[PDB]
């Protein structure tokens, strides 16, 4: 009876754990699997807290619906009876002192192919280099750059074209809170020995088995290992492997998320839409601001207005250290500059993410390939995936974990 240990209890490890069991009980494989999680809870980046009839997503808000792996899991986990799409609306981009809106199918699918031709060279390059090469700087700075930074929390002059938009070579959630998706999995796991509050500190080789040194001192044995912990932790369990250097040299920008609850002192700004992002040249502290209510009404109790502001950006990310006070102050200080805030926030929830935004820079795919290959020839049966490899989005993480299950089995049986 072969053993497989999954390291990391976020969505990737959980996804791997869930589809691993589904496989062990459909081919009746002599496999016994266990999952180790460092923190006392499972779900990692996915955290949903409730306060005063509110539902605030400290981190992962929702997920792209077109990515099957995500809603698909929801079904298998039996939870479609909670899926709620986002309530569309207009968005804006605060340039200097003005809320401009985005511009006004077939004409769009074609305007893009004209504006953004496919890549000439086959060498990786930065998103900034790619755009700046075919559109004016002003455009990149005031429109493209603000958006991209908003969904990668990175520096576009560093981010890889190949790893973020390989194609150059509408959202769902759970009315109960994304965190339920995580809890639902933990409960439906039967053959998996889920150990929390324990961290793997070293990956090694015994005789015919792999040896996993734990926090406490216990040592587990395994024939196959799926590592889903973030680049820093992972690179630590295999510091000797030369290619692991790619993993430990990665960067994860720090960012802050601030939820705000208002009875009505909100008094809409000039315009009225889902939210907006701030352009580089704008000397603002906040990065973006979304009206949670408008998009996800089920978040805030009727009569209440729930806002969400993001802070911290690649480069100047020191704002994440200041106290809730300093943050919640800086947010309103800036927030008030484009809307009237009569009164004070009834509810306030700050939440920091120190190095939680994995950054894929130019050459990311090549380096990841080398690592996979190095691991294939020196550590057969060991696999590393997750937001640090190919895709930070929840859907992407789910299959990365699915692919891991696939590989591990092939190696073990097939
Ligand atoms: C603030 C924030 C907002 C986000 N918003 C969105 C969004 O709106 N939409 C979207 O699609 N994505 C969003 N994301 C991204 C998404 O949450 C991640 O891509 C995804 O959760 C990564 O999952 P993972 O399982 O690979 O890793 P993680 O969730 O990081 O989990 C890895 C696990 O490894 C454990 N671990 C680490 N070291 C050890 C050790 N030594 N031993 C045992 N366990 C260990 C950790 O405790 C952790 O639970 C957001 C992320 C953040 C931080
Ligand atoms: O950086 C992320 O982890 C993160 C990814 C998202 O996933 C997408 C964002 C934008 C798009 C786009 F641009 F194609 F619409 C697709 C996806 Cl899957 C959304 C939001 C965030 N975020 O940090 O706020």
């Amino acid at each position: 009876k072969k053993h497989v240990v999954i390291i990391g209890g976020g969505i990737t490890g959980l996804a791997a754990a869930f589809y691993m069991e589904k496989e062990i009980k459909e081919k009746n494989l002599p496999l016994e699997l266990t999952l180790v999680e460092a923190s006392p809870r499972v779900g990692g980046k996915i955290q949903t807290v409730k306060k005063d009839g509110y539902i605030i997503e400290r981190g992962p808000d929702s997920f792209l619906e077109r990515k099957k792996s995500a809603p698909q899991l929801v079904k298998d986990l039996g939870l479609e009876h909670l899926l709620v799409n986002n309530a569309t609306g207009q968005s804006y981009v605060l340039v200097n002192r003005t809320l401009h809106p985005m511009p006004k199918s077939g004409k769009a699918r074609a305007a893009m192919d004209f504006i953004l031709p496919a890549s000439k060279t086959k060498d990786d390059q930065s998103l900034g280099e790619f755009f700046r090469r075919r559109v004016g700087d002003e455009v990149v700075e005031n429109l493209i750059e603000p958006l991209l930074s908003g969904i990668y929390a990175g520096d576009i002059d560093k981010l890889s074209l190949m790893s973020t938009f390989p194609q150059f070579y509408q959202f769902q959630t759970l009315s109960t809170g994304l965190q339920t998706l995580v809890e639902e999995i933990e409960k439906q796991l039967k053959l998996t020995k889920v150990y929390k509050g324990t961290k793997v500190t070293k990956l090694s080789h015994s005789g015919s088995c792999y040896s996993l040194e734990l926090d406490n001192g216990v040592t587990l044995d395994a024939d196959s290992v799926i590592v889903t912990a973030p680049h820093k932790a992972a690179a630590g369990m295999l510091s000797e492997l030369p290619a692991i250097s790619h993993l430990k040299n990665m960067h994860s920008t720090s960012v802050a998320n601030v939820a705000l609850g208002f009875p009505e002192g909100s008094v809409q700004m000039e315009h009225e839409g889902t939210g907006f992002v701030i352009s580089r040249n704008s000397d603002f502290a906040i990065t973006a601001c979304t009206w949670t209510n408008k998009k996800w009404p089920h978040a805030a109790p009727e009569g209440k207005t729930l806002l969400r502001a993001y802070v911290g950006k690649a480069g100047d990310e020191s704002i994440v250290d200041l106290s809730d006070n300093d943050i919640i102050n800086i947010v309103l200080e800036d927030l008030k500059k484009v809307m009237n805030i009569n009164g004070e926030p009834e509810m306030t929830c700050v939440t920091r993410w120190h190095e939680s935004m994995p950054q894929y820079h130019v050459g990311h795919k090549q380096r990841i390939k080398e690592l996979r290959e190095a691991l294939a020839s020196a550590y057969p049966g060991v696999y590393m995936t997750g937001a640090s490899f190919e895709g930070v989005g929840i859907p992407d993480c789910i299959d990365q974990g699915k692919a891991a299950v696939s590989d591990a089995l092939t190696y073990l049986f097939s």
